[PDB]
């Protein structure tokens, strides 16, 4: 979906139509909990709002272009057995990226930075709304900066006339109370977005893609926005029951991947190219190490870098899992030391790890984290 850098534009929208929907399904039995962070939602919406489209204009990223645009079965296939060779993070993709932003999310909720939370949570529903976008070709045309296609834009002028105020039901009902039957969160996420996105598919294909009329494109938008809209409101509804009831998503089950949030110092020269590694050390003794690479450059000065790693022992628990490190490996003969500011780390949609450093690394040498 398109959107604009002040928190206006189609994503605003469905955030904030994300918010009516629950003001209007909430049945009257839904506890006061859930009712009162409904309101302190309400009272940062603009907060939501700038969260909702920040992600197409984030400059402290890998300084690429941004393309917003996956395959629904991306994620599932990187999460199959064998499918991808573990000394190497898994790439982000939207679905991936609502699990990490939601854990940062509920993290902030629960140490009181509403604030913080709610444009982590913005930037949650940025990526859902974005697989719920309706635009699925080999090869993508950006029509702006920011990495627009035209079903978007031309959406964009049309927003106002595709809300709506309701999921349907009441809370009460099926639709809200699915969603709150698995435990598992990023089990139930990962079920819960591919249904969005593969429908999102379906319809570029048969509405959507550029051979198709206006009247294609209006009725595509005008369901995909309803879909977006209505999705974004069961999120923020398990949101709410996550952080009222203290719900924990990682409720004694194994940790098959690992994901690094890392702040770098804005301090100058913080940055590095050198080689990065993240490491784990269990219990018995047994370690891994992860090179952290992705397309873009890795560690700028001031960036917010991801990476996901896989384990190859599927069977541990977080407690098994001992310390953790990162590990620095010279690239030239000439210094670039790196200077971490703080240092993340999510298991099962929980913040396992939440580290200041703002200690300088140099030469080849390892920083314990844990
Ligand atoms: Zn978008
Ligand atoms: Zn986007």
């Amino acid at each position: 979906w398109d959107g604009k850098i002040d928190g206006t534009g189609t994503h605003a929208m469905i955030v904030t139509q994300g918010v009516s929907i629950l003001e209007n399904d909430l049945s009257k039995n839904e506890p006061e909990s859930v009712r009162k962070n409904l309101e302190i939602l309400k009272e940062n919406m603009h907060e939501l709002q700038l969260g909702s489209t920040y992600p197409d204009y984030d400059k402290n990223a890998y300084d690429l272009y941004q393309d917003h645009f996956w395959d629904p079965d991306t994620d599932n296939n990187f999460s199959k057995d064998n499918s991808w060779y573990l000394a190497y993070s898994i790439p982000d993709t939207g679905e991936s990226q609502i699990r990490k932003f939601s854990a940062l999310a509920r993290y902030e909720w629960q140490r009181g930075n509403y604030k913080q939370a709610t444009f982590y949570l913005g930037e949650a529903m940025h990526y859902f709304g974005d697989i719920d976008t309706p635009y699925h070709p080999a090869n993508v045309t950006a029509v702006d900066s920011a990495g627009h296609v035209k079903f978007e834009t031309f959406a964009e002028e049309r927003k106002e006339q595709y809300k709506i105020n309701t999921a349907g039901c009441k809370t009460n009902e099926a639709f809200y109370t699915d969603i709150l039957k698995n435990k598992d969160f990023n089990a139930w996420s990962k079920e819960y977005a591919r249904g969005f996105a593969k429908t999102g598919k379906s319809i570029y294909y048969s509405h959507a893609s550029m051979s198709h009329s206006w009247d294609d494109w209006d009725y595509a938008a005008k369901v995909t926005l309803a879909n977006s809209q209505k999705g974004t409101a069961g999120y923020i509804y398990r949101f709410l029951h996550d952080v009222s009831e203290g719900n924990d998503p990682s409720v004694g089950k194994n940790v098959k991947e690992l994901v690094a949030y890392i702040s770098t110092s804005g301090e100058k020269d913080a940055g590095t190219d050198d080689y990065m590694y993240f490491g784990i050390k269990t219990k018995d003794g047994k370690t891994q190490e992860w090179e952290m690479d992705n397309p873009g450059n890795d560690f700028m000065t001031g960036s917010k870098d991801t990476y996901t790693f896989k384990l190859k022992d599927e069977n541990l628990k977080i407690d098994d899992i001992q310390n953790m490190w990162i590990r620095k490996r010279k690239y030239t003969a000439f210094s670039d030391a790196y200077k971490p500011e703080n240092i993340k780390i999510i298991a099962n949609g929980k913040v396992v790890v939440d580290k200041d450093i703002n200690e300088w690394i140099s030469g080849n040498s390892t920083y314990n984290i844990k």
